[PDB]
């Protein structure tokens, strides 16, 4: 499964609660086509990856996380670990996204 994040609070919770695993981000924008499109594909890895924590942040519903976090395009996918930002790319490239999450877990 997949928490949306609401606010900054909501996200620094999450990050904290994570502990030390992999906490993979996808910042959306439901105007997006693209973010549309590897939307079922990130949910469907959220099922595979029970030891990997995935949130979602919609940078129109939640604009000062995708800020704080430097988000310039949708999708944007950050990787964190103990807080801590450890990967970040945009685009919706499905083998991209897998490989990272292989790299870092």
């Amino acid at each position: 499964m997949v928490k949306q994040i609401e606010s900054k609070t909501a996200f620094q919770e999450a990050l904290d609660a994570a502990g030390d695993k992999l906490v993979v981000v996808d910042f959306s924008a439901t105007w997006c086509g693209p973010s549309k499109m590897i939307k079922p594909f990130f949910h469907s890895l959220s099922e595979k990856y029970s030891n990997v924590i995935f949130l979602e942040v919609d940078v129109d519903d939640c604009q000062d996380v995708a800020s704080e976090c430097e988000v310039k395009r949708m999708p944007t996918f950050q990787f964190f670990k103990k807080g801590q930002k450890v990967g970040e790319f945009s685009g919706a490239n499905k083998e991209k996204l897998e490989a990272t999450i292989n790299e870092l877990v």
